[PDB]
Formats: structure tokens, C-alpha cells, sequence
């Protein structure tokens, strides 16, 4: 602080506090500080008179609170807690002079990763941080990110303080599995976004946090879906079949190794393949769930989802399928959670023992009990198969939309165009090993890197022709769905077959002149997307230098970031080239924004577009007869290439 | 060398070639000699003309030898091969100018593990190694006996140049399992042994190499029936229930978690509990195994073993059942391989894929691929308990023993008595992590330790007390079995039911005078016992010492030691106590040696002891009426106590 803000502090603060955090702090003020603070002394810093603060210190007096150097998995009920209670505290800060003090005190004799954790959840939605931009996962615990045998190459880097970087991997034996669709399960950037997006919208979020995540239910539904798609694209891409979807009555068929190693833990356990779900003892009985599906499905199929008070509360209805999502993730905005439970969150806890299941050889948490690392294992997709059509079952018992319905009269697209080419290849990436090996003191620090292989695309931009019959400027919004057209059987599917499959790569606001425009938009501004982010290194390079030099660091280009990776745009595709069918419809921006980032909406912030989400093709379209017909959607084919 | 001999030269050499092993020689001799000699100019050193060195350059050469810094069990057909390769140069070597040459040479480009197996078990059989004691391979290569974590500790010391010893854990989730008896399994004396044992009488020796290994056939027979009582008894004092045989068509009920990691290689891969036995591609078929075992077992009950021309060889004899360990362990003794296959070598590959049978994940090979470490594994004895009775099937076919059998007429035990007190309780062991970590260059040394913790006993004395009603001194074989009494259902067996289960104390020879003498023995002077190995340094602090100075190294104590460990000599037992049976029976001397170290006969030495093995518990013993009434045997009851 400058007994206060800046950014260019309060982002320094950051750094300092999540710099090597395997290790007590080497700056030393954070040290006085850690020291010589008292949580408990001028209650007003709080704005709850700290019962936050007196509730950390209670714990960490018993000393009752996770140790340090251990693991932490986010599906722990306690360690999240206590995780939670920091975030509590770093909460009701009236000002940095309160943060700082706090993530200082804490960050060094809490664990850091409830303390990692903690930082940034606070950092995303407190009053208080809003100048910063967090230095990526990836860097800062590297161990969650990289391999196993990259960690070990840096951690000899270190032993003989010779530098350098090292190229990493991929899973299995590559050409011998669908370890041929592992570029997408584990590069960093999905990675990222995965846990990023349940960090905007956790799914313990209470409203007394302070505001209300808007539409996590219908945002959960969504996502997830994505990624199900976009996966299932890439397996199509790989003369790979759709997903099995996974059932708690059959074998897990498809098991992996993910050969990467905790920090303080040991590696990730194993799942041999071909085995049998075991009942894990702690978590829940494997019929537990089965029974959870049936009073979900059954929520669906009647049409309401009852309360605690047998109440039955209907939806039939457009708030529908997120009252749905907030029983199947199972977030609080459950309305019975003692009935409907927690299918989705057991359901990743469930399937990460399946290496221990009584426990009786204390292997860490899995793969999958982790937001930073579930896609690497395959049932990742799998499990969201499932949990993907439970929702479909809702989503599907609409009645179809009518002609009148999709019509936005007046506008209608004439054409479109792609210009440019649709090619993905394979770019090169190189993140930093070092907040991974521990370098003590006096002893200095070598630069070890990490490089790694990710996916990429070349920009690309839309030519959409399109005349406004009406009178005059009528606001619109610009809908892009990528639907695919063939099998991977050849066969050639529906607009109902394939309605379902397809992934949204753009959403925009524009108005429409009153005649023909030709609205031009980049593969660079898509909605949906997100650039890859600044290197730790440099936002320390950068946050200092305007501490010495006055004032700024606007950066702002990435204070929330809820999107994928730009890389990931467009799918990979065949060298060949496949063709895909490219959907724009455009719907009605004044009924659309008939109301109001506002793209993340992290901090309470209504989310703008009113349509429910996947509009229009979120419904059973049996003729297609029909979406052919209304002026507002076109649809043309693309063709993707890739090069080698 | 001086130009040649020394031992504390020869001696030096060797802890030179072995110091530091996964990094290039740092003793410049070693690389002038690694740069300079060509091992074939001077075919002359060679008893074969080279022959040898000239098949190691060639592969060399083509380069299709293993890469250095990788993994390597003893279980790879070719590993094994490249391995055995630097064996028979070392072995063509006419003096040590010709030994330090190679193993420098090679040392500098072969693999490590090709290279440490081909430096010990030639130092250990070639004629050229008399002086030498080998360091404790648990110190050269710690990674095949420390931990995963300590392993980790002790990266982490070097890292950052602080040091310092870490103590060691035990297993699984210690109160969950059976890792209860792991005090057994995992200690670094057994897992000393158990590797010496076959590097002394290795299954692929051929009498090419110059001499011939005795009896290795009922040694190994016997070896492994002492580990599997020798194990039964520790899981007797620990409430557990003797072994299950382990069989192909069933589950492997008992799985574990190793913990364990490979230097170069990845952690050691895990088994799940009650899984399904996969055919393992590569290694061989389930079914594979079932139908060798059958064809082993009809050898034993026809009664003879038929070669590759048809030809029977009887076995209804005493060399019976050495030629059934040359088919059954499948040494290259095997009279017909092609046939009776290999059993026990292919079942240890076979249980340890188990981990990736086809091969998807590529997991390096597992704890029971190698002999330094199955020890660990559970099924490592449920596989030798099934081994185990496939001897016991035609050791039992031999009709007891007559009374007129047992009788060394003259002789006859007074007494037996046990001066001292059966006491077993828990040392503390450190051996030095410093081989595991690197260190490269200008960087030093920090000195890294590990402490384990393992039993021990206290010495002890047999005062056995007795008469030679012979006219005058009478050779005696003393032999000591210490058989159970009770079942752990509480029951009380019977000398039938317990004579297979007996675990061998010692067995010696001395003469009886012509009257009452009364023996007296020491825990000390056991014949299967060794004492701990002295520390690498310390043989380096000592080699070094004579070589300054003039001339010895008369620590023979160590160039062998076939034996387990002195603290391993009594089983542990319960706190409580629980009484054993000791029985003492006395043969007669001129009969045994009636023909001649011959104890570790490493080197061609003739086996001693005539009578077949665990003599003469070794047969049905229908009606105990008997071992009852001849003089020469005598059992008393002895009680162990456990000291916590
Ligand atoms: C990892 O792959 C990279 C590709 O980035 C390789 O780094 C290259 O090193 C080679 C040496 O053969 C150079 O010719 C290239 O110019 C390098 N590129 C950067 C296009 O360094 C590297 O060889 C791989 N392996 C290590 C077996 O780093
Ligand atoms: C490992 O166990 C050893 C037992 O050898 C412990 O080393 C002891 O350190 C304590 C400190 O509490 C001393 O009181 C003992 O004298 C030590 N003995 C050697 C009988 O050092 C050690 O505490 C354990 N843990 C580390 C949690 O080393
Ligand atoms: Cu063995
Ligand atoms: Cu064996």
C-alpha cells in the first residue's frame, strides 16, 4: 500500500504473496508484517466486526486447521472450509491496509492451498481487487500443470543450479490409445478456464458473500456443455467416435495413468481399466448416487422439483433448467439439498478414489478431484456426458419453436462469409518451473522453463451480408454456432442429430442500419474467447516498475477472463480438411438486452442476453423444415485445415 | 591397480566404479581410461581372444545396446542379455589392468543397471575378485530400497545444500492392512539377501562361465521355502493367518501401493485389490502359465521328467528334486525348457504388468520385476506359497522315515538349553542417501542420510547338553529348526501339520568326544546368519587407508554372505510371548560331509552336507511316536518376547 491503493501495489502485494509459496517469504516486509500483525485488534478494518478474523483465529489457536506442506483437494469438506474462512476475512476488508496484513499473516502459517485458494477467490470477487490481474495457475503451482517428468528434469536443474528448459510430453503411449485427444484434455489454458470458471461462479457461493452469481444453473448447465461438445468435436476430428456417456451399473471401461505428482503428496494414483465402480468409503455408497439420478430424473420428468416442505415447485418454465442445475451440481441455491444431494461434485469425488476406495493405501486425491486437472482423465468426459444428457432430458421436453417464433422480421441475412482460412497447427508454449523446486537461501536462482506443445489457429474474419427490411436500425444479436454435418460412420445427421453437438464461437450486440449492411468481425474479437495471459515474470517486471515511476497498469485485459483459450477457437480438424456447417441466426436485440463485465459475470453483474442458453438451437428441432424458413438464420458450409 | 594386485587397489577400484553412478566419472583415472583404451587392441589379456569384448564392441558399436539413464529389470530379455554381456568380458580378463580397464570403459557408455548387475556378479564368480566386499547395494542405488518420500527429502536437501538424515515410514495406511508384517518384506538386509542369493546361483549361469553352481536347484528350492516360513511366523506374531497359495484362476485378493520410485523411470506402478489376472502382452498368456503348471506337476506325479527327445529322466531319487528346481524356478539345468517353460521367472513378469498388460500407459516394470524389491508386493509370497507346495507336492511323496533312519546310534541329547533370553525388539539403521541425488560439478557435497527402522533380537546361547555312549568321539551334524506350536485359531498342530512350517537356525559341525559333553552356541556363530554390511564410505575410508600406507584389508568377514540378517534370526513375535518348539536333532558327521567358503559355494565349492534339505523335517512324519524314540533328536519349548 501507499496506505492504500495504487494497483500497481495492490498487484504488487499480489506478486509478493503468491511468489515462491512452497516457502516461508522472502520479503521482508510481508515478514514484519506476518509477525507482528494481530487479526484481532482494531475490529473495524472488518466490516463484521470480525467474526471472520475471530473465527480463523479460533481455529488456528486449537490449531485445528489443515498443516502446512500437504495436499489440498477443493472437494475436502474441511480443507475447503478452512480454505473458505480466509476468504471470509480477505473479504471484509475495508481496505488493502486489511488485505495485505491478513494474506501475509495467514499466507504463513495457513496451507498454501487453502491459502493459494483463498487469494485468489477473494481476489476475484472482494470489493478490493479490482486494478489486479492474478499471475497464472500454471506458474505459480506448477506442479498442478505440468508432468512428472518435467518436474523431476527441473527439480535436477535445481540440485545442480544449471538452467534450462524442458519440452514436455503427452500421456499415454500415443498411438496406442486416444491419448490423440489429449492436446485438448491437457493443455494449460482449458486448464485455466476450468478452474477459473468455478472461481467466478463457485458452487458454495451463499448471496451473504455479498451480490449473487445471476444465472450459475443455467451457466453451470452451459459450460459444461461446451466442453462436451468441443471435446466431442475433437474426437471427431480424430477418427474418434462421440463419448460413451457413464453409467454407475458398468465398467469404467476406458482408464488412464496421468504420471503427474502432487508437490507435497506423491503422484496421482491410477485406474487400471476395465474395472468395477467400489462404494469409497467416506464419500458415498455407489448406489447413493444412483438413487440421486432418480430423484433427479424424476424432478425432470414430472415437471416440478419438490422441497424440504414437499412443496413442488414448478419448472415447466424458463428459470427452469437452472433451478435444475442448482440440484445437480449442487450449489446452494439447492432448494432440497437433503433429497436431491450432490450428483455432479460427489460424482468427481466418487470417481477420484476409485484407487482406494477403502483407503488402505493412502494415496492422495485423483486427477478428477481437482479443478485444474480433471480434464486430463478420461472419464472427465464421460462423467459430463451423463450429467450433459440428464439436462438434455429437460431441455428436449419443450415443444418445438414455431416459425413465428425464431422470425425476426425485418432483417434477413444474404450471406456469409469467412474471410480468410480456417487452419489450425501446432504452436509452441513455455511457462516458468521455478516456483516448483525450492531454492532455500543464499543459494541463488537458476531459470528453469517449461515448454510445451498447444493447438492454434489463424485469425479469420466474418463477412455477414445482411439487409434491414425495416424502416430503421433495429439492434441485433449476432449468433455463431459450428454444428458439425457427417458421422465418423459418414453418415450425415440432423440439425436434431446435430443441433446438440454444436459449439457457440461467437455472441454480439450490433445495430443494424436501415439497409444493406455487411457486418465484418474477427476471429480476435470473438466473445467466447480468451487470449492467453501474461507471464508472472512480467507482471512482476511491470508492477514494479510503476511503484517506482508513479502511476497505472492498465492491463486491464484481463480482469476476470471467463472464456477458452483463442488457440482454441475452431477445432483441430483433419489435414484433409472436413467441412462444417456454420450457423448465424440473428435474433432481436431489444427483446434480447430487453433489460441490461457483463460477460462474466463475476461480480453480481446481470448476465445481458435474456434468450435462454444455446438459442436457438437449445430445442428439439424435428423438421428442419422450419429453422430453414425464417429470414434471420443462414446457414453456410466452412471447411477447417489443418497443417502439420 | 600397481600394475595389478593390492585389494585395498582392487578394492579402491571398485568404490571408485561404483561412487557416484547416475553421472559420469569424476576419478580421472577412470576417464583417461574410459577415453584412452580400446578393448581390443591386445587380445591377449583375454582368455578368449577376445571373443567376448569383440560381441560388447560390435553392439556397442551398432549402437542397439540400452540407453544410459533409464530403467532396467533383470527380467528383460535383453537387458539381461546386454548385461550379461559386460559379465563375460570382466569375466575373460587375465588380471585387474584388464578389469579396472573395462568396467571404466564400459561403465562411461553401457547403462547404468546393465552396469551395476555386471560389476557385481562379476566381481562376485570371476576368479580375479577374491579381496573385494562390495558397498550395500542399498546405498549405490537408493532408489531401489529408500522410500519415495525420503527420496524426495532428500532431493530436496541437495536442492538447496542443507542436510540431513530423514527417517523412513513403512507402508500402506499402517492399521488397515497387513502392512503390519512389513518390517519383514521391506527392510534392507532381506532385500539384501534376497538379491545376493541369485547373483550367487543366478538362473542364467550356463557352466560355460567355469564352474558349476552345486545344488542350486535345491537351493533354490530351499531358499524360498525359508523366506515363506520365515515369513508365515512373522505374520503368525502379528494375529495374521498363514499365506494364501496364489492360484490363475482366481483374484489377486491382496493388493497394494508401493510408494517406491525408479532414479530414472517414473513411480513404481500400483495394483488395485481383487483384480482379475490379464494376459500380458509381451510376456505371456494366462493360460500359459496354467498348462506349465501342469506339465510340472505331472513331472511329480509320474515320476520322472521327460526331455525334448522323449527321453524319461527319473526323479524318484535324491538328486529329484534339483532337477525339479531347474524346471520349475527355469535355470538353464532345465532338462526340457521348451516344454516345462519357466514358471517362476515368467510369474514374477507376469504379476507385474499387472499393472498395464497391454501396455497402454507405459508404467515402467513393477516391484516384483526385479529382485532388489519384491519383497515388497504382497502377492511375493502368495506366488512362493504356490511355489512353495508344487515342491511340498513331491517332497511328501518319499514314504517317513524309519526309526533305524533317524538313529545315529552313540549319540544321544540330554538336554537343551537356552542360556539368555528370547528377546526381539526394534534398532535403528541409517544408510546414506547421497547416490540418489545429483550433484554435478563445482557444487558440493552436503551430506544426505536416511534412517530406518528395523528388528532385532538380542544374542544368545544353546547349551546343549549330551552324551556319546560310543566308544570314542563321533563327528556330529548339529542341526536347529524352531517349528510353531499353535495355529492363531489357537489349535495345536502336529509336527505334520508344523514340520514344513520350520524356519532353520543353524546347522554346524563339531566333534563329540567320547562322554557327556555339553555344547554350548552362539546366536552369533549361526551358520545363516550375516552381519550388517559395513557403510559405503567406510569401505571407501579403509580402501583409500591401505592404499597410503602399505597393505591388507582383512575384513574377509564380507566377500560372499549368502546368509540373512543376524537381526532377522529369530522370528518377532507377541509382546506377551509365545512359546516355539526347538528342536535340536543330531546326524552323524562322517556321513554328512561324507565327501567334503561351502557355504555361499559361489565359486564351485561342493555343498557339504549330504543329507537333501531341511533334513529331517523334510519328509511326511506320520506318527510323531517316531521322531520321538530315536536318542539323536530331542525338541524342548523356548518363549519369545517381544520387547515394545
Ligand atoms: C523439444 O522440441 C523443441 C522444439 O521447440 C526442440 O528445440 C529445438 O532444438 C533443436 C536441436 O535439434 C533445434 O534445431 C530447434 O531450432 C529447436 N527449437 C527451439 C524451434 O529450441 C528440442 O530439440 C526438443 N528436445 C529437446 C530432445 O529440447
Ligand atoms: C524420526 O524418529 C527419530 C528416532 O530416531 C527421531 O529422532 C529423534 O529426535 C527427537 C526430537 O523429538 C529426540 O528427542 C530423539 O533424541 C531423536 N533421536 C535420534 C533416539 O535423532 C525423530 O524425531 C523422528 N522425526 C524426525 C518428525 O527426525
Ligand atoms: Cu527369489
Ligand atoms: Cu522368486
Amino acid at each position: 500500500d501507499a496506505l492504500g491503493t495504487g494497483n500497481a501495489q495492490k498487484q504488487q502485494d499480489i506478486n509478493h504473496l503468491l511468489d515462491k509459496i512452497y516457502e516461508p517469504t522472502k520479503y521482508p516486509d510481508l515478514k514484519d508484517i506476518a509477525e507482528n500483525f494481530n487479526p484481532l485488534g482494531d475490529t473495524s478494518i472488518y466490516n463484521d466486526h470480525g467474526a471472520a478474523v475471530e473465527t480463523l483465529m479460533k481455529e488456528l489457536n486449537d490449531h485445528r486447521l489443515l498443516e502446512q506442506r500437504h495436499w489440498y483437494s477443493l472437494f475436502n469438506t474441511r480443507q475447503r472450509k478452512e480454505a473458505l474462512m480466509l476468504f471470509a476475512v480477505l473479504n471484509q476488508c475495508k481496505e488493502w491496509y486489511c488485505f495485505r496484513s491478513n494474506a501475509a499473516y495467514f499466507r504463513e502459517r495457513m496451507n498454501e492451498g487453502e491459502f493459494v485458494y483463498a487469494l485468489y477467490v477473494s481476489v476475484i470477487h472482494s470489493k478490493l481487487g479490482d486494478g489486479i490481474v492474478l499471475p497464472p495457475l500454471y506458474q505459480i503451482t506448477p506442479h498442478m500443470f505440468t508432468n512428472s517428468e518435467v518436474i523431476d528434469k527441473a527439480y535436477s536443474a535445481k540440485m545442480t543450479q544449471k538452467p534450462g528448459t524442458f519440452n514436455v510430453s503427452f500421456t499415454g503411449t500415443k498411438k496406442n490409445r486416444e491419448q490423440r485427444v489429449a492436446y485438448f484434455g491437457e493443455d494449460i489454458g482449458m486448464n485455466i478456464h476450468h478452474v477459473t470458471w468455478h472461481m467466478d461462479f463457485p458452487f458454495w457461493w451463499e448471496d451473504s458473500y455479498g451480490y449473487h452469481l445471476d444465472r450459475k444453473g443455467e451457466l453451470f448447465f452451459w459450460v459444461h456443455h461446451q466442453l462436451t461438445a468441443r471435446f466431442d468435436f475433437e474426437r471427431l476430428s480424430n477418427w474418434l467416435d462421440p463419448v460413451d456417456e457413464l453409467h454407475w451399473d458398468r465398467i469404467i471401461r476406458e482408464g488412464f495413468a496421468p504420471l503427474t505428482s502432487y508437490k507435497y503428496g506423491g503422484e496421482f494414483p491410477v485406474r487400471p481399466d476395465n474395472i468395477h465402480f467400489e462404494d469409497v468409503d467416506g464419500v458415498a455408497h455407489v448406489h447413493d448416487l444412483e438413487i440421486t439420478e432418480s430423484r433427479i430424473h424424476e424432478a425432470i420428468d414430472h415437471g416440478y422439483i419438490t422441497d424440504s416442505d414437499g412443496h413442488t415447485i414448478d419448472i415447466r418454465q424458463p428459470k427452469g433448467i437452472e433451478l435444475l442445475g442448482d440440484i445437480i451440481e449442487s450449489s446452494k441455491y439447492s432448494s432440497n439439498v437433503q433429497y436431491y444431494g450432490s450428483l455432479h461434485n460427489t460424482a468427481h469425488v466418487m470417481l477420484g478414489r476409485q484407487g482406494d476406495p477403502h483407503g488402505k493405501f493412502n494415496l492422495p486425491p485423483g486427477v478428477m478431484e481437482h479443478f485444474e486437472t480433471a480434464t486430463r482423465d478420461p472419464s472427465f468426459f464421460r462423467l459430463h456426458k451423463y450429467m450433459d444428457n440428464i439436462f438434455k432430458k429437460h431441455t428436449d421436453s419443450f415443444p418445438p419453436y414455431t416459425h413465428d417464433n425464431l422470425e425476426f422480421s425485418g432483417m434477413v441475412v444474404n450471406g456469409v462469409a469467412i474471410d480468410g482460412e480456417l487452419i489450425t497447427f501446432f504452436d509452441e508454449f513455455q511457462y516458468s518451473l521455478i516456483n516448483a523446486v525450492d531454492s532455500g537461501e543464499n543459494i541463488e536462482d537458476v531459470e528453469i522453463n517449461a515448454r510445451v506443445h498447444r493447438l492454434n489457429h489463424n485469425e479469420f474474419t466474418y463477412k455477414i451480408t445482411m439487409s434491414n427490411n425495416n424502416d430503421g436500425e433495429r439492434l441485433a444479436t449476432f449468433r455463431i454456432f459450428l454444428c458439425p454435418i457427417e458421422d465418423n460412420n459418414g453418415i450425415t445427421l440432423t440439425l436434431d442429430e446435430a443441433r446438440w453437438f454444436c459449439i457457440e464461437l461467437d455472441k454480439f450486440f450490433q445495430k443494424v442500419p436501415s439497409g444493406p449492411e455487411t457486418i465484418e468481425r474477427s476471429s480476435k474479437d470473438s466473445s467466447v474467447t480468451v487470449p492467453d495471459m501474461p507471464s508472472f515474470q512480467s507482471l512482476k517486471e511491470q508492477a514494479d516498475n510503476a511503484v517506482n515511476g508513479g502511476h497505472d497498469l492498465d492491463l486491464s485485459a484481463y480482469e476476470r477472463s471467463c472464456g477458452i483459450p483463442d488457440r482454441m477457437l475452431l477445432p483441430k480438424s483433419k489435414p484433409e480438411g472436413m467441412e462444417f456447417n456454420l450457423y448465424v441466426a440473428v435474433t432481436d436485440g431489444d427483446k434480447d438486452t430487453e433489460g441490461h463485465h457483463a460477460q462474466c459475470g463475476v461480480h453480481g453483474e446481470a448476465y445481458p442476453d435474456n434468450r435462454p442458453l444455446g438459442y436457438p438451437l437449445e430445442r428439439r428441432i424435428p423438421d428442419e423444415r422450419v429453422i430453414d424458413g425464417v429470414s434471420n438464420i443462414k446457414h453456410v458450409v466452412v471447411k477447417i485445415v489443418h497443417h502439420l
